[PDB]
């Protein structure tokens, strides 16, 4: 039976093979990416039972996300091509640092999801539902289907876990803040980072008033993340390490913190696994590249 | 002074490095491309002096588009990044032969083109001004460019030769049919291939009447080609060569008609010419790489 | 439900990027390969319900096996890593075309197979069970294995296909006789090549008298084939293509003449469809890539 | 109008992929490069209207300068390819940091420019004439050449920048000594390192004392850089980025504090800039791969 | 004349081009490797005269590691491929550093080394005999051969070095034990790293006590390094260089100290010298890519 | 004892992957050539014991040459780098044939080679000595030495072979003219081409006329060759292959002929080998890539 289950839009990612302008390159590489998907194969490949849904377009690179998932033991009950494209995108890492990003995405199957998109009942019996607040922001439909979905997980006594996620380039901070401030009530487990409480709350103090769920995480860059629950506030470990393609840890640490919630660790061991898939996610190329093996965990142990 | 004068939307093209389906590659090439750009490269390469009209967005694969522009010595007067995107695309070619291409240029920059899109003096002294069936299939604007543009052209007595082109992707025969039947009577210079004049005239054989330009070229795939003026009709050479990518030939072809014509050259030299730019660009990988250099005709002398 | 099973044991190629010498290169490519693997990926390919049946080492190459087969949707049911290692070979093509291949299998974890291997019950209700004659060489727990494995098939009313591919690596023309002749009693449908006959029976010809299977088909290299049932003999189509990489377009012939079979497909459309995939098979770099995908017979259609 | 003006000998430069002797590899990356070039095409980078002047073979390699100096946006007003041909060398950087450097350049096309190499009013109007060391060290024209070419700008109001740059290749200290001391009168900006300093005056302080421009700037590794204005001396940002290519940044740093001064900024803004075109060069393989864009710059606002 | 002289069984290494689970990769580069083959190539390319013995198999494996040395300049007088295979090993680094490696040498022809494997006379006039403790780990020929080894080069007055390297995969801590008690009697040069002393002594105390050679040289991580000789107890640089590929600095470093004895140079640069090999080899891919030249010193003193 | 000895100058490959003008690549393939190198390399991997005689500077480039030869199996015994640089060339393959070269040699180390450049006792016992046309027009020096090397060999009973080899780049026909036909007495077998006799002698008739060594052979494109001996001219076998890089098979096709005579093989084999030789060198990219190894032959028989 699956232990997790999540949901967003499938994105094909297009990376040069090393920094420098795009405009320069001429060759690039192509992953799977996708915030959701990140987590589902992270989760996946610990021996975590998680199961995702979303569309892709009938095209080649959508029978390539489908592979992909497929390989990785992901269930696809809930996940199909369907008539439409499949959204991709191109990055680019400068020399110093500035990264920048270019979408086209835009109106492609995946990005339909509307509420009822696939059967509640998938939702019985499993431990969490995670989400993106990536998701929401592309369309109404999706913002719908969004509430909709951890209304039945609720509903199913299925744990709302979800990564705030604050894409500008999808919406304002004001309309980020009202979909939270609707959803909050029905989550139980959230991701924030740093900026992202202060760009939507002045503070990262006031962003933790405000937002008052169960149990917070709050990413804080490489000085560890606390961790808020029970009134308590953990820290977690900090990493000393160089990031490669940073593009991708956010997600593998909150399944790195998935996993061990749904292995009922203890809070610390948690962090101590997010940083662990974070970092292993961070230190290689692509999305989700780097995402370590349950059996790398039992060597590490 | 420029000799000659084309236009259209930029595109970049990313190939895989062998046959196959892209589902499962993982690393595409990254060419530029575009039929008219196709167009002036070659033209450029042979000591043609051509200037592109056309718009890109700004973004880092903009300005890949414009530095190979510029690389290649073609005028970009009018030629300029502009707010928005990049139009791209991806391509395919299986082992057996049956290739299929995915568009991602919807609303791109490029396929703004409106009516004044750059400055008609531009095209006063100027021999020719070509177009391709792609570019009024784009958009209503570029449709009325696309008119506007040779009415432009023939009140400077220019020239104005084109390359039906027909992308089922864009639109309907009848579309087509109709878009041709408005724009012939300006045409002085025709480029066509015979699935074309079959799929929009029912036969090869009534496309010619009603398509009477004061000279047209029927392409005919390895058959050689036809060229029909003065009530005439000479034969081209067939070529006895395999493709390697035949992506831009069509193209080459013309070009390499168009440099024959510019050098007043007879009917029979600009066949001999253009089959020899295309299959030098059919010969290889990439929109327009293989694209000759004049030093090289002249050793080929 | 499935409709073709196979079985044996999965090795990974390791291949220059170009012809030449083993010893001179320095960039080997990764494959997956394995006769019966070969040939569950092209059904799978072509739409065709197909399951695989082995074993592999606790490995990353093991893993990489795995994630293949589960990318291209065979059904792994009986399929799994286990202690031990997985097998892999070194394969090289010369210049003039004499290939030499070096093995690092024995003793692998897939080359274990015993009878019983799987649930039986698997069989049911499934049209063939395919087998190579790789796969009894192994071992004597694997020769014992496939005498098992269509013991239970035919027990099942499931017809049993057998590609017999001797090699000369694992054992002797006679061992092979020996194996054969206790064999073919239970053998429906059976693959063979000139070679072999004349390497086992003298002759193409006293082969077919010993080997008198209820249908037949003898590969003749590029001089097409001959199919063998009710005491007819159809010949198929022969091929004028060049090989690229010939190293997998035997199974991948067999796997096209399974699908037509499954098909209930007449044995010329049986044939034309199992040189089909061969030939994509072999004009491509690879154990099976260059195996076609079920669309693209459909636009080939 | 032009801003800056530059001049000296383009060179090819091949590079390993990967640290290690050259003696090892077997894959050189090719790149434009070229002192007077490198900073040439930062300037154009940035959006300065900036002429390069040299020549260059009648050959492939030639070609390939002028595409990529063409495709930057330099003005070639003054560059043309001549008989003869360009010079190139080859790089290899040492795993502990133990670079060397091998020529293969003299006697070449571009070795070649001799006082009134372009025509002088070319200067007119424009703020800076940049040069390197490098340039009067080839060849007694080229050191000819300089002289007269600052002479020139100064006779055009045109300020004179020289970057030092010691080549113990090309001749001795006391030469390089006897070129300055002939030189420094027509200088208005110099750029030096410590190294070059302390190897031609025995220590940095002598050298100042000495060589005391209107403007000087000593280069001084990671430890920041310091500036020689009105009798005021201002320190640069210091940085610790680890070097991936050194191998422009002097170069790329260089025409960074050019374009500050351009734009007419304060030595602070002039300093900070330098290092960032420095730092993403040196971050970067390649001799001016590296150097940002102007609307880089923008973002980074 | 021969000063050096060592033997093993030499190993081709496959390695991915990056970080990350085997599982994952497709492309593996080819290294030779063994332990004192990485040493005899190190003390080759600094001119020390050294001669290898071991056999490889008569395959293209083979073939290549007879290039490798012959290109190197190591004597092979007594080496040569004899029937069987070549052994062969795939490694894998992980992001976090946690690597792993895979074997395939069981039953080599390199591993058979039995005693009397070459002409003892060839040890004459000999300075060293290096040993690893990994050959006489493979096989209880081995383990023989590797006593009358250094027997035979005691008996000629040619000093006898060796590097413990403990592989748990081959033997335990106790067999281990058992083999060096019985073997330090004939060791003048012993080399041993910090683990290596605890995990088969407790501490690195016990384990100097026990083992106490005329010269012994403690590799301690980063930390420098201890060379013990005369009572006396001299520390070498440590050093602060990140590992590319560790795999190997064992041996340069072990090479190294060779070098510098072979010279008669003062213990202290022997260790200099030493950490200089190890840093190389560490700093670069490969079991022995990186290993510096003898010209290389040179400069860099 | 060496069966063969030749000398000549090494050079240094760079070749681009693809078809193409050299301007646009950007990733050059490193190669090792020359004439006479790319014989002794052929022999020494058909099992013919050749020794190598020349120069090369004291840069990397030159210790690739050695390794790469010493690797081969090469006697260098008078083979040794020397102050100076290395020779290398940069070639390019037009899509439709026209290739074009640029040199890098002149005043190299390897270009040196003066009478006595070593022992002349070496050369006894020697089957024959061979030499390439291109050697005598590097330098006068060079011209000297090799008129000395026959002398030599002559003065030893060596039989003394050469390939013409007419390089433009080098000097004029009438240079030419005058070194063979001071030459010509002392040669024994005689590599010519077509063009090469109709370049120096207006025919291919008349050059025989002229140019009558006791052995000579004319290679016809792909139009076979003939040899003549004895009065005799027997043709060879014509070769229906299309060229790769033609960039060597006319040194490979020598050897090839070589090692015939070596084993005294009756003409008709000798050119059969050749042709072997030429065609696979031919057939892969590189200068003397794909030259077949002895073993090859045997599978081949």
């Amino acid at each position: 039976m699956l232990e997790v289950v999540t949901a967003g839009e499938p994105l094909v990612a297009l990376v040069p093979q090393e920094p420098g302008h795009l405009r320069g390159k001429r060759l690039l590489e192509v992953y799977v990416g996708g915030a959701e998907v990140n987590v589902a194969v992270a989760l996946a490949r610990l021996g975590v039972k998680v199961g995702f849904v979303g569309r892709v377009g009938e095209d080649e690179l959508g029978a390539m996300v489908e592979e992909r998932l497929r390989a990785e033991g992901v269930d696809l009950t809930h996940f199909r091509r369907a008539p439409g494209f499949t959204g991709l995108y191109l990055r680019e890492y400068l020399p110093l640092g500035q990264g920048r990003v270019f979408y086209y995405r835009k109106g492609s199957a995946g990005s339909a999801l509307a509420p009822g998109a696939f059967d509640p009942d998938y939702l019985e019996g499993v431990r969490f539902l995670h989400l993106s607040g990536i998701t929401p922001a592309l369309s109404p439909e999706a913002r719908a289907f969004s509430l909709w979905a951890m209304e039945e997980a609720k509903r199913r006594g299925v744990r709302v876990s979800l990564d705030v996620n604050y894409r500008q380039t999808l919406w304002s901070p004001e309309e980020a803040r009202g979909f939270l401030e609707r959803a909050l009530p029905g989550v139980d487990l959230l991701f924030l980072s740093e900026e992202e409480a202060e760009l939507l709350f002045g503070r990262v103090e006031e962003a933790l008033r405000a937002l008052s769920a169960p149990e917070v995480v709050l990413k804080r860059g490489a000085k560890g993340a606390w961790a808020f629950v029970d009134g308590r506030r953990v820290e977690g470990s900090a990493f000393a390490v160089e990031a490669v393609d940073p593009v991708g840890a956010g997600d593998a640490f909150a399944a790195g913190y998935l996993a061990g919630a749904v292995w009922g660790l203890p809070v610390e061991e948690r962090l101590r696994l997010a940083n662990l898939l974070g970092a292993s996610v961070a230190a290689s190329r692509g999305d989700h590249e780097g995402a370590p093996y349950r059996e790398d965990l039992e060597v590490l142990l």
